[PDB]
């Protein structure tokens, strides 16, 4: 349950995505843009989701491809600011998955997203300790899919 | 048209917008609340577009209607951080829009969130010139649906 898998955000857990996020977040649009772009990269079969999108290989030129990396950077944010209060966490996240959950994005398509995070994480010198701490907030996602 | 509206986001409205925001999105959960309440009861019809929250008179309390509050003020808090470069401005408000348009809310249906904004600014005493220029950025977003 949702509600289980919140309860595996221990303090350290908490704490490392904190100090990654305050790097990975100060960039929103470049990070943002890099995360979803390795995700097509590395997932090609993802990119049928994103129809509306167009040319996805355009990256950073694309305006709608852009508009949507910037936005989910600030579902990220959200996430994190809520860190501290269980009942706020759990609530933001169900909302979060009401919009995939009508896509038909299963928890082990949206875990896809891990891989395109420990890249990013990587390439801000933030190693295997921190890739950890994000899969586990995004089994919290994954919980409510 | 979404860049003419964007025009009207002039130095001086872009800074009223940033310092009224820096009170307004320092308790995003407590204003978002304030705010998307105040809309229910100025405006009791768009109670019609939430029927999924359910009991919405229970406010706070109501753990859909408070994760869709919290939610709600990233929204604002992404729109104010892209004020200083109208293509990334345009591109995430029209990324916004999309489900919105989605859900048959118009213009004019949007703009029923002023009242409840003015409502809020003025909470934290932050008069009509505040007011004027949340209803410019509100105007933007309009432009798009
Ligand atoms: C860290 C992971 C992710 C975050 C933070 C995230 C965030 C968001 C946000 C904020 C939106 C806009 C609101 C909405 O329409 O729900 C969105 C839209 C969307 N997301 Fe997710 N998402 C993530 C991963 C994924 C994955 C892995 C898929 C599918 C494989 C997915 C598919 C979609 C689709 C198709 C849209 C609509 C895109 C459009 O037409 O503009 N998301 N997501
Ligand atoms: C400045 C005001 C507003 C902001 C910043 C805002 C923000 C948001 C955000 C971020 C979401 C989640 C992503 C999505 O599904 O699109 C959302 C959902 C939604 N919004 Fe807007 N919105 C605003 C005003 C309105 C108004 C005035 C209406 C209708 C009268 C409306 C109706 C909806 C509905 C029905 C949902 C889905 C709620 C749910 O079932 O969880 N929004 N809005």
């Amino acid at each position: 349950s949702v509600y289980d898998a919140a309860a595996q955000l221990t303090a350290d857990v908490k704490k490392d995505l904190r100090d990654s996020w305050k790097v990975i977040g100060s960039d929103k649009k470049g990070n943002g843009v890099a995360l979803f772009t390795t995700l097509f990269a590395d997932n090609q079969e993802t990119i049928g989701y994103f129809k509306r999108l167009g040319d996805v290989s355009q990256g950073m030129a694309n305006d709608k491809l852009r508009g949507h990396s910037i936005t989910l950077m600030y579902a990220l944010q959200n996430f994190i600011d809520q860190l501290d209060n269980p009942d706020d966490l759990v609530c933001v996240v169900e909302k979060f998955a009401v919009n995939h959950i009508t896509r038909k994005i299963s928890a082990a398509e949206f875990g896809k997203i891990n891989g395109p995070i420990k890249k990013v994480l990587a390439s801000k010198n933030f190693g295997d300790k921190y890739a950890n701490a994000w899969a586990k907030l995004v089994a919290v996602v994954q919980a409510a899919l």
